[PDB]
This record gives C-alpha cells, sequence and structure tokens, in this order.
C-alpha cells in the first residue's frame, strides 16, 4: 500500500539482498553467489575493507574455525557471538556494494546459516549505503521461530509426500493446498496446552509481529555494539533501553488486564519460580527445554550463577544508596535525570556502558545469565552445542511468561531510580492560555483476523528439483488481533497564535479490583500512541487525529514475493524502508471484550519551539528535548501535575466477532 | 638414601632441636631441657633479642596467661594464634643458637605441648641460623593425627596391659611385638565405614604423606606471617597460593577419575551440602565434629558466619565488574597477570594483603570461618575450648571431603580473573627451529606396599620408667601407594646449538563420558610434573629423564631414630634438609587400573636465557620470569597454542599387585 520509488541502480541491489534470505538452509551450486562465494579471497582484497583491524582479527578467527553448519547458533553465548561479531565486521567495513555483497556470497557459502544471516541482516541495517534499503520480515526468514512444532511436521510430511495424499483427510488438519501454495492453519499453544493462566495470553505473545519487533529492536541496536554510530543519539542510549520495555510492559499488563490476569509476578534466584513455560518448538538436534511450575531456580548447577546475579542487583542497590558515586569510568549523580543512560547501559551491560566499541567475555551479562537460569535448560555440552530455550533468541523470547517477568523487574529497578528525580512542576508543564476543552474518540473495537505468512524457507528441496525451480511454497495462516481505525478529536481554545505538540497516551481505569488508577503509582503504567505538531490558532481550534497517523506504529511487513513484484515497478514499501522497528499496527489496542472495557486516553498538549521555518517529523523531535515519554518518563503527584492542557478521557474497548481464535482454525 | 655431611658443631645443635621432638606429652624433670627450661629468665635476658617489642609483648600475654597444658591447640581461633604467633616472634627474634635454645626450653616446660610445636616446628623452618637443618616429618610428632581412634585405643590397650597378654589373640587384630617395636597394622576408614562415594579415596585423602605435605606448606608460609623474610618471592606470593591448589586439586581430580568419581561437587552456604565427613579421630576431651550427609549449612548458629562469608565472596564477584578498582590500598587491574599476587592474597587474606607483618583480629579470615561453617561442629564452649573438626588442623585438612570442595570454590573464582588475561600468542610460545619429533614412556606403574612410621609419641610412661629409659615403642604401617620409576625419551630436532627448558605436565585424556579433554576448558587440570634445562646441540637430539630426577617431588621423611643414626656419622638426609615442602614422590601418579587406565603427558621446550655463565637449579628459575605453571597459567585457546616445541603423548597408568589396601591388613 504506502510505497515510494527506486531507481534502477537501488533495484539491482536491492534484489541481491534479498537473495540471501531466499533458500537459506541450502545451497544452490549453480546460483551466481555460489560461483562468487567459493573462491573469494578476503586476503586479497584487504584493502577494500575500511578497517585492516577487523579484516585480520577475521582471517585469524576464521582459519581458527567457526562454528559449524548443522548446529543451532545463539548470539548468548561467547564464543559463537564473536564469530558473528567479526563477521559482522567484516561486512560493515567493506569498502562499498560491490564488496559487501562479495563478502555475503563467501559467508552464505562458507558458513553456519544461522550465524549468517544473524550477521548479514544487522549489516544491513546498520551500513550507511544501505539506509533506504529493506529486509524481508524476520517471520519469513527464520520461519521455524514462529510456529509450533504441530505445524513444522505438517509442512515437512506434505513435502516427504510430495504433496496431499488423501485432499478430504487433510482438510480435518488445516491443511490444503491453493494454487501452488499448502497451506497450513495455526493454532496458538494454548488449543493444545493450558497448563497455567499465562495460557490465557498466547494470541498476544506468540504473535509473530510483536516477537518479529523485539528481533528489530536487537538489530537495530545491539547490546554488544556501541551506538557511536547514532552520534549524539549515543548520550540517550540508556533512555531508550528503559523506554522501550517501560513501553512494551505497559502494553503486556494491558492484555494481562483484558484477561483478569493483573500485575506481573515476582521472583526470588534463591527460590522456585511458579510459572512454567512449555515451549512447543525444536531444532534439528534437540526440543527447546522446558520449565515447569515451581522450578527451583537454586539447584547445584546454578549456584555460581545466582551468585553472579545477586552480586549485579546488590551492586545496583548500593548505587541507589549513595545518590552520586563512581562507576565505570564515570561520575554518577542520580538527582540527574540523564543518569538514566548510565542506569540503562548498566542493566543491559551494553559496549557504551565502557567506552568501548564492542563488549568483551569478562564484561560478563547480567542479561545473558538471567536468561540462561530462567531458561531452565541444562548445561550446554560443549560451546556450540546447547539446549535452547525461547530466550536463547529475540524471535521467541516474547513467548515466555519469565521473559516479562525478568524485564519486570529490571524496569522496576531503574524506577527505584526515577524517585531520585524532582517531580514535574505546575510551571513546567503548564501551557499558558491553552486548554482542553474535550476530548471525543470514535469506536475502539478490536478483533481477529487471518493472516498469512510465507514460510517456504523451513522447506528442503532436491538437487534435481532445486535446478528445475520446482515450486513447493508453504504460508502459515492464523489468526492475529487487529483493530478499526479510529479518530481523536480534540477540542482546544488557544488565546494566541501558538506552535504546539501534542501527545496521547493509552493507560488502564481501575485496577483488577476496580480501585481508579492514580497517577501518583500508575504512571509507568502508561502507554505513548502518538506525538505530533499542530498550529494553534486564537480562540477555537480542533484537531482530528487517525489512529493510522499515529507516528509510533507500522504497518505489516510486505512478503517478500510481493516485494519483488514491486521492484520490478521501481516501486518499494515505504514501512518496511523507514519505519521497520515500530510496533505493528494492529496490536496497538489489547483484545477488549463485547460489552467494553474500560480504558482511559491522556491528552497533553504544550509548547513547541517555533523552528522559525517549516518542520518534517524526525529533526522536530530532537529540536525540542523533552525526555522519551515526557510528561511521564518520572513519578508525578496528581495534585502538581494537573493541568488546563491536560486531558484524561474515559474510554471503552469493544471486541466484535469471534473471541476466541481457535474458531477461526476448526475444520 | 641421599646424604650430606655435616660438621660436629651442627650436630649438637641439630640433636638439641630434635630434642624436642621426642617424648612430647611429657616431661623428664631429670632432663637437661628442664633444668634450662624451669629457671630461664627471659626478662633478664631481654638484649639477648633482636626486638625488644616483641619480647614486651610476649612476657605481657604470657603473664596475662596462655592456654591451659591440657586443652587442644588450632591456629585458627583468634587467642590460641596470638598466643602462638608471639610465642614464635620470640623464638625468631632470638640473638642465637643458645638463646633460642633456652627459649625452647622455657616454652617446652611452661606451656601447651601443641601451642609449643606449632611454634617451634615453625620457627626452626623460617630462622636463618637454621636453614640447613632438619624437622622429623609431622607424623612423627602429631602420630594422633596420623591415625584412626582404632588403632590409637589398641596402642593404649597395650601399653596399660604393659604387653600383649595373648599373642595369638592380639595377632587376629593385626598387633604383635617386633624386637622392642609393638606393630600395629592400620586399615583406612573404609575398610569400617563406606558412608558415601568419596569414601572410595580414602588411600589418597588420608595418605600421611598428603596430610603431612599440606601441613608443611602452611609451615613454611603461614597466612599470618609476612613474606618479607623471601624478597622478590614476597610479590609473587598470591600466585604460589593458586598454583599450590590448583595443582592439589588437579592432582586429586586425578584419583577421582579413576574411581570413576568425577567432577568436583559445588555447594551453598544457603543450602544443604550433600557430602559428609565421619572423622574417626578424638582428643583428650572430645571427638572430632562429625557432619551427616545433607548437612543443612543455614542454621541460626551461622546465620552471621553465612552473612560474612556470603559478602567475602560477593565482594570479588565486584572486583571482577570492574577491571580496575582500589582495594587494601592498592590499585589493580585485572588485566596484569601480575594482579594474580593480590588475588591469591585476597583468597588467603594473609599479612601481605596489607602491608603488615603479621595479621590482626580485625582481618577476618573468609578461610577460617568457611573451615568453622564446613566444620559442622557445635559452637566453641570458650576461646581455647572447642569441638575439633579436621579443618583445624593442616594435618588432617585433606581428609575431609569439603577440603577440597572448598579449594575448588576459591580457586575457581580466581581462574574467573584468569580469564581477563589475554591468552599466549603463537610467537609468545614459539621455539623457532626446534621440534619434539618424538616423546616415548616407559612403564607407567602403580602398586601398594607397607610403610611403617614410628608412633611412639603417643604413648604415657612412668616416673619409674622414664629415669629407666625402658622402651614401649610403637610402629603403625599401612599399605601407601608408590609408583615404579620411569624414563621419558623426548626427541627433539634443534637446528641451532640453543639453550632450553623442559616443562612436563601430566593430564587426563577423556572425562568421565569419554569425551576427549580440550585444552581450552582443561588447562587447568593439568599437573607439573618437571621443570628442567638443556643444551640443545643442531641436528637430532635426545633428552632421557627419569621420574627419580623431577624436581617437584621428594623422597620419604627418614625416621628421627635413623635421622639419630645417622648424625653419629657426620651425615644428615638431603630430601629433608632442604627439599621438605614438595610433594611426596610416590604419590606422583594416580592409582591405575590392572588394563591401563588413560592419561595424557604434555612435554613442552622452550628458550632458556643462555646465563653466558654455569648454572644452579634454584636461580635458574628465577632468572627466567616466566609465571608458575607457564605456559598452563592462563586460559588456551587450541588453535592458537599448538606449536612444534609442545607435544602430547597418550599414556596408559597401569597397576600392579593388590588392588585394595585392605587386603596387606588381612589376619
Ligand atoms: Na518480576
Ligand atoms: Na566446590
Amino acid at each position: 500500500i504506502k510505497t515510494k520509488n527506486v531507481d534502477a541502480v537501488f533495484v539491482e541491489k536491492q534484489k541481491k539482498i534479498l537473495s540471501f534470505f531466499q533458500d537459506v538452509s541450502q545451497l544452490n551450486t549453480d546460483d551466481e553467489y555460489y560461483k562468487i562465494g567459493k573462491d573469494y579471497d578476503i586476503e586479497m582484497n584487504m584493502d577494500n575493507y575500511t578497517n585492516k583491524k577487523a579484516v585480520e582479527e577475521f582471517l585469524k578467527m576464521y582459519r581458527t574455525g567457526f562454528m559449524p553448519k548443522n548446529l543451532e547458533f545463539s548470539v548468548f553465548y561467547d564464543k559463537m557471538r564473536d564469530e558473528a561479531i567479526a563477521l559482522f565486521h567484516l561486512f560493515y567495513y567493506a569498502k562499498d556494494f560491490e564488496t559487501f555483497y562479495k563478502t555475503a556470497c563467501f559467508a552464505r557459502v562458507h558458513l553456519n546459516q544461522g550465524q549468517f544471516l544473524y550477521a548479514f541482516y544487522i549489516a544491513v541495517i546498520q551500513r550507511s549505503d544501505c539506509h533506504g534499503f529493506v529486509v524481508p520480515a524476520p517471520y519469513e526468514v527464520y520461519p521455524k521461530m514462529f510456529m509450533n512444532m504441530e505445524v513444522l511436521q505438517k509442512i515437512y510430511v506434505t513435502k516427504m509426500q510430495d504433496g496431499l495424499i488423501n485432499p478430504e483427510a487433510a482438510a480435518k488438519y488445516g491443511i490444503h493446498k491453493e494454487n501452488d501454495y499448502f497451506v497450513y492453519k495455526a493454532n496458538y499453544s494454548n488449543a493444545v496446552l493450558y497448563n497455567n493462566e499465562e495460557q490465557r495470553l498466547t494470541y498476544f505473545t506468540e504473535d509473530i509481529g510483536m516477537n518479529a519487533y523485539y528481533y528489530y529492536f536487537h538489530s537495530h541496536l545491539p547490546f554488544w555494539w556501541t551506538s557511536e554510530k547514532y552520534g549524539a543519539l549515543k548520550e540517550r542510549r540508556g533512555e531508550v533501553y528503559f523506554y522501550f520495555y517501560q513501553q512494551l510492559l505497559a502494553r503486556y499488563y494491558f492484555e494481562r488486564l483484558t484477561n483478569g490476569l493483573g500485575k506481573i509476578p515476582e521472583f526470588s534466584w534463591y527460590s522456585p519460580i511458579k510459572t512454567g513455560y512449555y515451549p512447543l518448538m525444536l531444532t534439528k538436534f534437540t526440543p527447546f527445554a522446558q520449565r515447569p511450575d515451581y522450578y527451583n531456580l537454586h539447584t547445584e548447577e546454578n549456584y555460581e550463577r545466582v551468585r553472579f546475579l545477586d552480586t549485579y542487583e546488590k551492586t545496583f542497590v548500593q548505587f541507589l544508596q549513595k545518590d552520586h558515586f563512581e562507576a565505570f569510568g564515570q561520575k554518577i549523580d542520580f538527582h540527574d535525570p540523564k543518569a538514566i543512560n548510565f542506569v540503562g547501559n548498566y542493566w543491559q551491560d551494553n559496549a557504551d556502558l565502557y567506552g568501548e566499541e564492542v563488549t568483551k567475555d569478562y564484561q560478563r551479562s547480567y542479561e545473558v545469565f538471567a536468561r540462561r537460569v530462567l531458561g531452565a535448560a541444562p548445561m550446554p555440552f560443549d560451546k556450540y552445542t546447547f539446549m535452547p530455550s525461547a530466550m536463547d533468541f529475540y524471535q521467541t523470547s516474547l513467548r515466555d511468561p519469565a521473559f516479562y517477568q525478568l524485564y519486570n523487574r529490571i524496569v522496576e529497578y531503574i524506577v527505584e531510580f526515577k524517585q531520585y528525580l524532582k517531580p514535574y512542576t505546575q510551571d513546567k508543564l503548564y501551557f499558558d492560555g491553552v486548554k482542553i476543552t474535550d476530548v471525543k474518540v470514535d469506536k475502539l473495537t478490536t478483533f481477529f483476523e487471518n493472516f498469512e505468512f510465507d514460510a517456504s524457507n523451513s522447506v528442503y528441496f532436491s538437487k534435481e528439483e532445486i535446478k528445475n525451480n520446482h515450486v513447493h511454497d508453504v504460508k502459515v495462516r492464523q489468526p492475529r488481533l487487529n483493530h478499526s481505525p479510529f479518530n481523536v478529536n480534540i477540542e482546544v481554545d488557544s488565546n494566541v497564535a501558538s506552535d504546539a505538540v501534542v501527545k496521547i497516551f493509552l493507560a488502564p481505569k481501575y485496577d483488577d479490583n476496580g480501585i481508579p488508577l492514580t497517577l501518583e503509582d500508575n504512571w509507568m503504567k502508561f502507554f505513548e500512541l502518538d506525538w505530533f505538531t499542530t498550529k494553534l490558532t486564537a480562540g477555537q481550534n480542533k484537531i482530528i487525529r487517525n489512529s493510522n497517523e499515529f507516528v509510533i506504529f507500522k504497518e505489516d511487513s510486505v512478503p517478500m514475493t510481493e516485494i519483488m513484484k514491486m521492484l520490478d515497478e521501481g516501486k518499494v514499501p515505504f514501512d518496511m524502508s523507514e519505519e521497520f522497528c515500530y510496533m505493528p499496527k494492529r496490536l496497538m489496542l489489547p483484545r477488549g471484550t463485547e460489552g467494553g472495557f474500560p480504558f482511559q486516553l491522556f491528552v497533553f498538549v504544550y509548547p513547541f519551539d517555533n523552528k522559525g521555518k517549516d518542520l518534517a517529523p524526525f529533526e522536530s523531535f530532537v529540536l525540542d528535548n523533552k525526555p522519551l515519554g515526557f510528561p511521564l518518563d518520572r513519578p508525578v503527584v496528581d495534585a502538581l501535575f494537573k493541568v488546563p492542557n491536560m486531558y484524561f478521557k474515559d474510554i471503552f474497548i469493544y471486541h466484535e466477532g469471534e473471541r476466541f481464535p481457535y474458531k477461526f482454525n476448526i475444520p
């Protein structure tokens, strides 16, 4: 739908990129990438990389040996990570497109496909020549990680059988051929297993968009890499960390509310953890590890891990006990809101915490080991051989209740810091002579709709079938949440011509007992929907803002084949070219109820720095230096806070149509 | 066997020394030491001590009162320790031999014998005039701590009875008279009790040599005393600590392997500990404390102790979290391998950790309290009255599985530091133009053989019997492990005349599942056998090294009576005069199996600093400043490591003869 135009030169480059996301598990020896790949000599091309040191390091490490082709790559393990990072450096410091391309061809040919794709996807994102380029949605690149094993197996069965043996029989199982695609209907995990109440939320926690979303978040801004590239953004890194989780968690909490599930559970490393996770997914070697209910974190195997983790926390508790201290070669003062940077970087243990370009093995990650122990897997066999859990991958992390429980813990500690900050005062927040006299919102209505994604990358083909470009294409379809578009009409009385910023937040109305929600202690349950600017004339004004224009969300990724068609028309998708790392639009609202679950909308209008000139979106945010999530980035005091340029509207989220996703999947 | 010659002046002094290790529990009032002892006045002789402050402190403390004669001294308790240290200062700062001697005479006469012997043994070792002198093996001085109570009681019975009542009946019990010695055959603890699998290792963990060995290690270099005396060695103290345990533990792990017992168990102070220890030993007041299986460390009595211990560890975890920090008035950087000193001193909490000559009560020992809580004894009655456990003494410490579990924990934390160090590079380790083309090793064969030790010091005599120099002498005999001597023939191709160092390590082949062992993660399971130097000529060379010449081990101590005979022949034992603090030779190999348990030998040849001059052993090590355990003192990367001057030979440890020690002790 929303597109953008592109010259034949961009087209050739884009198709070259996408060729690496096409048949990922296998090698076409006839194909151009293979000829290039097989014999390409990095050493002879040394002067075609910006950074000799990087390439040397790569050749060293590579001649030493990388991970093998049959294993499962995860970034959370040292040696694999380092291999990946070196490969990435290689892609990144390539002189030009051509060399980068030749470098990929090599790596595709010579290396573990998981490692390669991790590296490449990030390089494409992070390279400056490649800004403007497009990467396929992660569920197409790694489809095996966006579906339960039931479906995956059905796919393999159908392929072994070279088609359906009894079409009518297959239809009972949600399998049918549609033109030259085989289509699998896919149920969420709780259609087959309801082990605890968390399964109530599967349509969210398993939603291929939510998971892809987290995968983008990491890809844009990996914990091991410095934010150097982004210049000024670097000094805000910590801020972005906290914001991302605090937002995600708020959105998650909304889902919880509408399923009658309340606040996110706390755990202790010295105690068993009540909430299990039974992953219904596997790998060519092993199944993902399961965590039974009341799994005891404190066993022989974890004793040392727990020590480390306990210390990592106690250390931050000590920071909170002083207000000003020296850590990691910086001098920190918790009265300073800019210290959020340090705090965010502390918890993520990222490159910017130290002054470095990449993290080092001895700089041990709290998140890595939290994930590792929460994951409940047995100890890895060797460095390349471990039992995967959902927290070994960004594609799968959102699937485990424990994920939210972990980041909840971290975020909470970060707000323990936020308490140091002076609450915004009356006269910091006032917009003199402007008043929001009314807010009116359209119908807020959620629903489910079937969605298909191309899952072909999961299918293995034959020597003979590959040269024949024989087609066995696979689509997986499942109900995914969506909502109807809606308008927010804001009526404001500006005394005077002024330029304003309008901000829109969604928040809960009551807690799960009907206690109405007070800002004083519920400010962090506010989810930001929109940020925009408006000319405000004297007298009466009215802004109309449509949920499609909301800046914080994106449209669904277009499939590769569709992107591929658009390229022949000098076209490319807009949203995928620029706006990929945002939350998908359909998920903005939690699942409402047939009778209208109560939330509230917080509209806030405040003075914009004129510019004296015309305005464009991206730099317009950077010109006003308000902290992310303003004015709800720190504790509020209700009475000191409320003001005429604020408005709170009680709203109701309805749901229409079929309420349970499995009803779509009925034979 | 290996002896050395000595003038009549040394002889008189040596016999004077040994007279204090002769009848230790009783006083001969007719004897010369007593006459001297009883009336000797320290105050009047004040000007015969180097250090007035020391002697004053002694007289103060002594007039206050020392520990009583009937109790059991341990160095791990404050007040007793301080008394000991003061006594030691007195012995140490004596002007000359004569005064030192007069000082001992006094202390023997006036003080607790345990305290006295602890003090004296160390003073003899540490005094410069006394270098060259010889101390009896600890199992002769403290025989009660090198045998189970069954045997001790048999000794007392036979003495009360003034001999054997029915020789034939006694023979059933492993008791018989042999000339004028009464001989007791002694079984290891598991012949009478197999409470858990650790009992499989008793022939090692109870071996009187291994235990004596640890006792020497402490005596040479007590945690409470500065390494000032040893000059340059002081800056290496921490290094020696880690090395000693890391070596001992490796040797221990070997024993584990050949008994099918695997890796050393981890514990938690907040959890019960699975491995019990049932000491079969006692004291004139009480039995040693027992730790049942699944003994809970976390009870009211230990709550505070655990806090302290937990903190002591968390503190080091924090050091690891920074790489560079200030602690104990030093600035530490963990990228610097010399920081090992600080690290070793941190864990031992020794005098050199602070800048001091002796430790102070307020400088609370991690090892002391770890020992105390692991020991499972109830809380001491008063300062001189406690229930002993095997970890209250260096003579007994090796007997408890918990000992290895403790030092394992510590060592592991220290290798967590070792990860900071940059792995030796290809060109640090290469020996250009030299190549080990072959290694061939003789038959590696272990066996048991009966060993006797004079245990007479455990026998109480009569007023009448003492003046009559009536003889009731006691020998304890038990099978102890040994092995056949063997040659390592190393074939090397030196391009050129060079001087080299050869090093020999013993290491495991597989883990307990048959996974072959990779240096990357098994470097710390390498046990160093030999360090020597060789002229290497151009063309083909071959070094032949015999296990007797291996520098790291020693021959068995000669008994006092035998030493006593040698003195009448202007002779003294060589090994006991210089080489006492080394591991006994017989234990170098773990117990093999009748069919050949697999290990491997690592030979490594590297360039020696010419000297331009002739070479002697002790300073030849100090001229090349390679860290202890080079090249295996830090993590290795297999591929970066291997080199032509290295060689790895698969080897097999056979065992011959009777496999179980109890079969020697059969009536
Ligand atoms: Na939590
Ligand atoms: Na341990």
